[PDB]
């Protein structure tokens, strides 16, 4: 005697821990933050600026910059009170300011760079993450190398971290790590120009990179909210081309939602996994075409409580279980580590007190729904399954 | 041992597993009986290829409400060996096959009103659990309105489910739903046919808006090669219905290649498609459909009547390939009438079309159709958790 | 250097084109060295489709023009 489950009960366990996963996931005692840590999970948003934004993780990379001193000296931007888990919500402009120790200013030299990403894949592996695809902006990062430079130079360092730790079950390939390329962000002037440059950046460097089994460019997240706002009304031709090549269009909503412009945006853009699409009730019809064709919408709730109240425990309620009860698949990422200062098994602990009444199973349906959305060939994404298919321990 | 598609597959023992990991010989009576009362779900019908000779013609045939006009009987005589045919025939020839019902005798309200719930019987006895059939009521219509004759195609199909599905939980018999296929070529313009054609399913998509009952949902954008261009020349209006909760599947039949399926998948965002056995040659146009998820749709003895294959040893049957990379493609019996093979036929002919098949991937075969289903969320589950219950061993 | 449209068609235009393109502007961009060997332009020989030949007309130009590379056109066997 069974019911559904997400992938067929891993060869069964026995009837004392099924009624284990039925009770809610309250965040609280070693017994139920244990179990979570030792998961497996998978996230599908995650920035490389918004890593060792503050503390001993800042000074190691800080340290690490080719050029000795070349760099703008130490400061770091206090957090708010209590800013993990605030009382007062935040602007998005204010929140992105968080970070200007750590980004645009910092990786500019590949002795640095090189560093910021060495380490990203050691946190990875210590949070058990199997699969991550961490978004970056090359574009950023160019004075003297190309942007492709940059894109080469980040390739590579994860290769190096991926080989280091060669290990785990399977054809021992530990933690893989894809790139996504989000957007240019700094718009001087010329952003029709910016936005096609880096789109076509991709493009050239998923063909570079074909490999089987190795990190690689997956896909692209537009953010058009360009100076006349709509950027899609140009940019339909545009991402007509990045699409047949490949790669998968992962726009984010974020901003202002726009419920009409999602619409254009997921149709239009054949977009496969939408952002921070908090707001979907009020548009019943939209819901339910995303929850019936598969699209993913990505969330952070660290940083949906950093930027939104949501008043947990006591904007509305968090949608992640209204989203999860139509079936929409939707998943739980982390953002910026560094800015939000929660690492991903914050995100889910955080994410169930967000919502009384997140059962244990459901995140294990969390993890389900990260792997079909994911961007990965569908030969690796069975292996991804078989690592989800154990390595879940049995409490 | 390892993860596999059901769930009670994994509450087998091991004894049966070893029965799962192994080659399913069609013409064993033992592999025959088990497929028959596996709860199989099937996508690509067509209504009015359902009944062409036998009783089941003569059921109709005498089930009119007024013959005073209904043409003759001709039955067209089948090739030889019709199922297993000696060699290729066309594709006019046949379609042109079975001319006895369709625009002949369906266009008597009380004849159609037969048909179809006939078909329905014919489901239920053959272990289909959920049906998205075809209709094309423009071409049924010659005094009433076409919206009259899904009307009634809807009617019937719900009344052969109001009272047979009783729907106690586990029990809403067999759950089908209406894709509207494109009309053929009427005399005239057939602009104002897919434009009429639209109209028709996106109206009825939101006046049976209900989920238990049967319901409208689905359209496809398939025909000719001249119209094939047309569509892709009004794709304005593909936009407008794939918006509405309609989704699209394209029939890419002849003439396919590339284009076609690039077209298709990305111009219109068809979320299935017809039959497509040329994916394989392009590979990475079949990269890109597995990564996005598209069904593909593979009627076995159609594309081995048309096409031709040689089965037991035009190419190869692409069955394996297709599940060796990953594409969800499923099996399906085009029409039951004109192919003369119902579900089981075309899931024991799949096995010897090529050598393999697996029963699990006989029963991933069976998984895709419920992946690419139409229905809705919480009906995917329903279904999921009812055709977990396949026949576990003699 | 300057780059060519392929041709044996397989994506025909729009996956054949659209990477000569990105190369193209990637490799540009990569490039600033004014002394120094560098993808300076393109051609589109690749062409006469269907009533969809603008839609490709109008994407492969913007990209390009936006970010300024030079543009060539080669002339196919009618010269209309």
């Amino acid at each position: 005697m069974l019911p559904e489950l997400p992938f067929a009960d891993l060869a069964t366990w026995s009837e004392g821990e099924l009624a284990w996963l039925r009770e809610p996931l309250d965040p609280r005692a070693p017994a139920d933050q244990r179990w979570v840590a030792g998961l497996p999970k998978i996230e599908l948003h995650c920035h490389l600026g918004g890593f060792a934004t503050h503390g001993e993780l800042l000074r190691r990379v800080r340290n690490a910059a080719e050029n000795p001193g070349k760099l703008p000296p130490l400061e770091e931007p206090r957090l708010p009170e209590g800013w993990p888990l605030p009382a007062q919500p935040i602007p998005l402009a204010e929140y992105m300011k968080l970070g200007n120790a750590n980004g645009t200013a910092l990786l500019r030299d590949p002795g640095c760079l090189r560093e910021q990403c060495r380490l990203l894949y050691r946190h990875l592996v210590d949070q058990g993450v199997c699969y991550a695809e961490v978004r970056c902006s090359p574009a950023n990062y160019a004075e003297v190398r190309s942007p492709w430079d940059v894109l080469a130079d980040i390739r590579a360092a994860f290769q190096e971290c991926m080989e280091g730790a060669r290990t785990a079950p399977g054809g021992l390939p530990a933690c893989h790590v894809n790139l996504i390329l989000i957007a240019t962000r700094r718009a001087s002037g010329d952003y029709r120009a910016a936005i096609a440059r880096h789109l076509a950046l991709a493009v050239t460097a998923a063909e570079h990179w074909r490999d089987e089994n190795a990190c690689r460019v997956v896909g692209v997240d537009l953010a058009g909210y360009e100076d006349e706002k709509t950027r899609a009304h140009y940019f339909r031709e545009e991402f007509t081309a990045v699409h047949r090549c490949g790669l998968a269009v992962t726009v984010h909503a974020g901003e202002n939602d726009d419920a009409e412009g999602i619409w254009r945006a997921v149709f239009d853009l054949n977009a496969r996994r939408l952002g921070h699409a908090l707001s979907l009730g009020q548009s019943r019809e939209l819901l339910r075409s995303v929850a019936d064709r598969g699209i993913g919408v990505e969330l952070c709730p660290y940083a949906n409580l950093q930027i939104k109240g949501f008043r947990l425990d006591g904007p509305g309620p968090y949608p992640l279980l209204d989203y999860l009860r139509e079936g929409v698949r939707v998943t739980v990422n982390t953002d910026n580590i560094g800015i939000s200062a929660a690492s991903l098994t914050d995100n889910l602990l955080l994410a169930a007190r967000l919502c009384p009444g997140l059962t244990r199973l459901d995140l294990l349906h969390l993890q389900r729904h990260a792997l079909e959305t994911a961007f990965c060939t569908a030969t690796q994404r069975l292996t991804l399954l078989r690592r989800i298919s154990s390595g879940i321990p049995r409490p």
